[PDB]
DNA sequence: GGTAGATCCGGACG
DNA sequence: GCGTCCGGATCTAC
């Protein structure tokens, strides 16, 4: 899931977890659990507290239980669904949380690639993985002063200044390339090439994109097919280790 | 210390 | 068809 879809996770999910009692953590591989290291005092510590409450930083969803926080990351395939321990278990389930009212939260990934980490509270944002994480999109802390500092610094291409972490909150490679397109600016660019009114454009549709999505594509896995705004085919190369996809013609 | 490379995974695919 | 690819983010090494 990209950050829209994480958003739409923790607005749904809470409901369905707030005020229960965690009474058993089932773990069926271990190496989902990155902190504490021993998955066997990953699942101990959980169990006896109650969940508070479900925050989102970037693409984390932050699980507030009395003393501790799960931090967790789905990846691309992760997915968590809340229900009855009585009822056999979807396949590709690596952790389940068992309440004391006989409902579970289950975490099921295909892809097996997620993340989870537990701290004290307090700690969580100062240990990975959210320690270093940069400003969300979406609020005032990310802006094109802070854009334009990160920019000039680097000898990177801006894309690959877009999917740092450290940079803006979750990001994706999709909205990278969507923003891009919509802003008329070439993913393989020097980030320190961006003029002062590019990095504004780059910025209002950065937050327009996510926004809108928060609240349909132009060219993410549309190489080959016409452009929507010209008509020019989509292009596809590799920038920043990813899959890359721009038109031509209007981004320069 | 900025930055590239390694690493984890398995379905899709040559 | 059995090796290659690929996404995010963190760790390791230059
Ligand atoms: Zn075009």
């Amino acid at each position: 899931p990209e950050l829209p879809e994480v958003e739409t996770i923790r607005r749904t999910l809470l409901p369905l977890i707030v005020g229960k009692t965690i009474e058993d953590v089932r773990i069926f591989w271990p190496n989902i659990i990155r902190h504490p290291r021993d998955s066997e005092a990953f699942a101990a510590r959980m169990i006896g507290q109650t969940v508070r409450g479900l925050e989102r930083r970037g693409k984390f969803l932050k699980f507030l239980l009395d003393r501790d926080a799960l931090i967790s990351h789905l990846r691309m395939e992760g997915r968590y669904a809340v229900a009855s321990a009585l009822e056999p278990l979807e396949p590709h389930t690596h952790v389940v949380f068992c309440f004391t009212d006989g409902s579970e939260l289950r975490y099921r990934d295909v892809r097996k690639f997620g993340t989870m980490h537990v701290y004290a509270k307090e700690e969580a944002d100062r240990r990975p993985p959210l320690a270093e994480l940069g400003p969300e999109p979406l609020s005032p802390a990310f802006s094109p002063a802070v854009l334009a500092e990160r920019a000039v610094k680097t000898k990177r291409s801006v894309k690959a200044l877009l999917l740092d972490c450290t940079v803006v909150a979750g990001f994706g490679n999709i909205y990278v390339d969507e923003s891009l397109f919509r802003a008329g600016i070439l993913p393989g660019r020097p980030a320190a090439s961006l003029s002062s009114k590019e990095i504004e454009r780059l910025h209002e549709e950065m937050v327009a994109t996510i926004g809108e999505a928060v609240m349909h594509l132009y060219v993410y896995g549309r190489q080959g097919n016409p452009c929507k705004r010209c008509g020019t085919p989509i292009e596809k190369t590799v920038v920043a280790g990813r899959g890359t996809h721009y038109c031509p013609r209007c981004q320069r």
